[PDB]
């Protein structure tokens, strides 16, 4: 019954046949992107329309489509057709991966540079890497993919620890064409394997480590209703999945005593970005878009039960499409489980007698992905007293290269010969907010100090500002941790019993943001990663910090083009998105696989609720 | 058996015996401060030599003394006399608090004050706070406390929730003498009530909770040897337990095949200040200096299986001498345990097929502490992966005062007439470095941005720099958290296998330091808070950022005096003193009793480890 419930394979089916009845999905065409649409803004919408956005790509080389069709009513809504060149190439096929590396097999020019390192064309992986947008003219509005290579020894061997420096290719994944093969010098292969399953690496395994069983002997404390519908704790939400962005969380909402109240309208990862800080030619054009270039939801991963999920798990099984219209299902794709956090209050109070202790608990949902040699982990927490968080985990292999002789400023030595070049994985959290419903405001609240004197006679008096922004084109925002910047999200017509506008406060971890040049090619076409914070005015189809179609696109889509409206954001229906980040220097400690290192960000209830929301919490 | 063993009972009672055998605890002597002296620098040395430090107040008013005993040898090692006005006060004693209360229900301006409030002086509690030092010529070389009043209706209420604003009272508490009560004017008491288990305030409890249950049907997987050794998943360590700091951790070291090597020599928390930031007179004088003031280790809580400590419990109970040198156990004072930590390494390979999953866990050592109306628990993990990760959990039921009719930029409503004085909560952590032994150096790393041109044409290339911390008066440094800045422990003669040195990298959370002006009582009695990171040279009588002797002491100890001594400290015995802590205007959510909020720190390996040190986790 719900808008917001996930698609369903009939759903998918349904949008095949649609399309292939209107003649928009024959032979030559590839779905690149398919994803259910939401609801347009309307708080009396009664008729059920379940709509679908599907992207078209066509293996001829005739230009690519965007559609809309309605699966209720059987139609097509709209059909465009794309100017690549200007709006940007769609994203990559899985099916292009493998163009790749069977297209150099067999060119002369990649073949003499093996040939010259005595590497057998056989043993050679290929990784497919998007493109972006440099200096050659004659990538404009092709498909292009670039292809750097790895060695692999034996087929359960691990290729990342063989880089071969010194040579990339670009390849017309469309036409089949080789464009460049640049070979800039020979350096060893590095030898060392990196097998982490081997016995000779791992050594003899522990035999220290006694299980921890975690159960819940009367089941979870949460309920699932209409396959995607959450309550839990007062929280009531509905867990959406999109083959681009992954896990979406809907309609965030507390249960205040009778009052449902609404915090978040729509919460997701909307942007990911993967810089690479080398220099050398080999590699300096990288930058992985995990979410707008290689789309994460794709590449999902199934969760075991007892490995990747611990505890009473309650999964999801979202379906996506796959190239030809047929929907295929991600097994057990999220994991749902509560988990004790912990104390929530305590207090032993010396003239009452009273002593109280209170346990905490978060709401886990989450999903893995991986692209590539990189393993992800989006992790969305709700929390007892009204804290909502999210945390990525990164893992994976590092991203290898040779080390030179005579060191580098812009690589670290992981193994003899083996480098890791230096990078950042940033994410953009696009927050639609509604506090309390969709008047909502944007807060900048900075730590101020005051000095000795009148009226702070001892000199230990401090305060804080406060300071409202009113309309987009003030309101790209910076961090400042010395000053102990937060924002806050508040609703200027609904107070709380101090006669206190309601609102939360956004808690960032304040790491740095993207470190390129603001002249490079990255800093144009992922302008969100160069400011913490942006507040835009709700559009329907503003839904990407870098616009809709990502991939081989010139730069200045998304945020910059929005902001430049200037429109009025100062008690409105308002967007939050979020630039953090990891820096990534790599260790020694990395290699030959990562440990999981994590960022986030956290809102925390500010005056929301009359006092605490968790005395109704029992002892148990 | 070992040297850093937990003092036991026996021992303090010989300590006891010995002092008075030597007349120095007579019946007008009470022990202010008593714990065992940490082993001078030197393997094996004094084979066996358990020495104890105490501080001995007199009641009578004579000076008190200092003193050190030998247990093993029966013998008064020294004694020394205190010139207080000079050096600072002892500690407040616990039997010192009742007497603020009492003395002030007799005293005529206290009695009229009350009288003009129609307030009943058997419904009065006063909160007998530190003293500082200010403007008042007569407090030089007394003990006084302050004291603020709280209503309390009926014997189980929370006397926090009714302030009595504009009323202070200074108490000379050896004389027994009120020197001064100053009366501002009459504020309305508030009148609601803060009765957290009060079904009226809580409503009806929560039915939803399902149970979490946590075992470990094997037991657990670390083993506790001669009462406080620990060893835990290649880690080892001694958990020592002291009256003013609480936790120590000891001869923190880490099993890499066949060498135990160690990382951290002692870690503990030194010190920890609470300023408020209320410049009305009535408050402005008010910081606490829980650790050295008052010593958090004596209000140790007994934490209860099931509610503070979760899962497969050990628990250590330690000793502490009363004020009459008695021994007294703190029952279940401290918990440990391990926790599973989700996902520690995970990678799905295309081109190996090989899928791999490994999950993480952490050791947690932790104990709780209860000064008046705050609570504060202390957590050390230790992680599977080498990391080691301090976290300070506050909780309880914040100081409250009136609200001022015109509002205040000082203070958050939190109540109907009811306020809460903006303050911050400030840590010291003293790390006794040993990475891989005593010889260390501190790096400073900062990320460096670079601009696009020759040898950076495309303006992507980023890199970081190092700076060497080379004499103690170049090593008072701030966090940047703009610039990712971080600083690196290494010894500079132990290398890996790449020929680099071996290190830890500490990751500071850059949260705002000491707001008060440079020149207040604060600032220079706390100048270890305005600071990030201080390193000195390791010496024996060095122990605390704020000297030994804290109460009521002017500045002019504590690190800015031993920094003046400018040590070499590259590649030496050195110490980190790392300033971390929370800035809290509180929010109506933390009325009645606050939900916890937490701050802390964490230490990474650095090419410590020649790969990763988690390659022999098993899957299970
Ligand atoms: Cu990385
Ligand atoms: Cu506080
Ligand atoms: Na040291």
């Amino acid at each position: 019954a719900s808008p917001f419930r996930l698609a369903s394979a009939g759903e998918i089916s349904e949008v095949q046949g649609i399309l292939r009845t209107a003649g928009l999905l024959g032979p030559e065409k590839r779905i690149a992107y398919l994803g259910v649409l939401d609801p347009a803004r309307g708080a009396g919408s009664e008729a059920e329309d379940r709509r679908f956005r599907v992207f078209i790509h066509d293996v001829s080389g005739a230009r690519p489509q965007e559609v809309t069709v309605s699966v209720t009513n059987g139609t097509v809504i709209s059909a465009v057709e794309l100017d690549t060149a200007a709006t940007g190439e769609l994203p990559v096929l899985e099916e292009e991966f493998e163009v790749v590396e069977q297209l150099l097999a067999t060119d002369e020019r990649w073949l003499k540079a093996l040939a010259a390192r005595n590497l057998d064309v056989s043993k050679v992986r290929v990784a497919p890497l998007s493109a972006g947008v440099f200096e050659y003219a004659e990538e404009r509005g092709r498909r292009i993919l670039r292809g750097l290579a790895f060695v692999q020894d034996f087929p359960e061997d691990s290729a990342w620890a063989h880089p071969v420096d010194g040579l990339v290719a670009y390849v017309d994944v469309v036409s089949k064409e080789v464009t460049r093969v640049i070979d800039t010098g020979v350096f060893p292969v590095p030898a060392e394997h990196g097998n982490y399953t081997d016995p000779e690496l791992t050594g003899p395994l522990r035999t220290t480590q006694k299980p921890i069983s975690i159960t819940q002997p009367e089941g979870p404390s949460f309920t699932v209703t209409g396959g995607n519908h959450i309550e839990w704790e007062k929280w009531s939400l509905d867990v959406g999945f999109d083959v681009r962005e992954g896990v979406v969380l809907h309609n965030i909402a507390f249960r205040d005593g009778d009052r449902l109240r609404p915090i978040i309208n729509r919460a997701s990862i909307a942007e990911m970005v993967v810089p690479y800080g080398d220099p050398s030619p080999i590699r300096s054009w990288q930058n992985y878009f995990d979410t707008g270039e290689y789309l994460v939801g794709q590449y999902a991963n199934s969760l075991e039960l007892g490995c990747d999920c611990l505890g009473d798990i309650t999964y999801l099984s979202p379906v996506i499409s796959d190239a030809f219209g047929n929907p295929r299902e991600i097994r057990n794709g999220i994991c749902m489980h509560e988990e004790d956090w912990g104390i929530l209050a305590k207090h032993s109070d010396l003239w009452s007698g009273i002593n109280y202790t209170r346990r905490n608990r978060r709401m886990v949902i989450s999903f893995f992905t991986t692209i590539g040699n990189y393993d992800y982990g989006f992790y969305w927490y709700l929390y007892l007293d009204g804290t909502i968080e999210f945390e990525a985990k990164a893992t994976g292999v590092v991203f290898t290269s040779a080390f030179p002789e005579g060191g580098s400023d812009n690589i670290s030595q992981l193994a003899p010969g083996l480098g890791a070049p230096f990078h950042q994985h940033i994410f953009s959290a696009r927050l639609d907010m509604a506090i309390d419903g969709f008047t909502n405001r944007v807060e900048e609240e900075d730590v101020v100090r005051q000095t000795m004197g009148p009226g702070n006679e001892r000199g230990n008096a401090f305060s804080r500002k406060r300071t409202v922004l009113t309309r987009e084109s003030e309101a790209v925002r910076e961090a400042d941790a010395r000053t102990g910047r937060t924002w806050i999200i508040s609703n200027p017509e609904s107070k709380n019993r101090l006669n206190e506008p309601v609102g939360y406060k956004l808690h960032a971890h304040n790491q740095p943001t993207l470190l390129a040049d603001p002249g490079s090619s990255i800093a144009r076409r992922a302008a969100f990663a160069t400011k913490d914070l942006w507040v835009t005015r709700y559009a329907d189809d503003e839904r990407y910090p870098t616009g809709d179609f990502v991939n081989q696109h010139s730069g200045g889509a998304g945020l910059p083009s929005y902001i430049a409206q200037d429109r009025d954001i100062d008690g409105q229906d308002i967007v939050v998105w979020h630039t953090f980040g990891l820096t990534h220097f790599p260790r020694v400690e990395d290699w030959p696989i990562m440990p999981v290192d994590t960022v986030g960000f956290k809102l925390r209830p500010e005056g929301f609720f009359d006092r605490s929301p968790v005395l109704d919490v029992p002892a148990n």
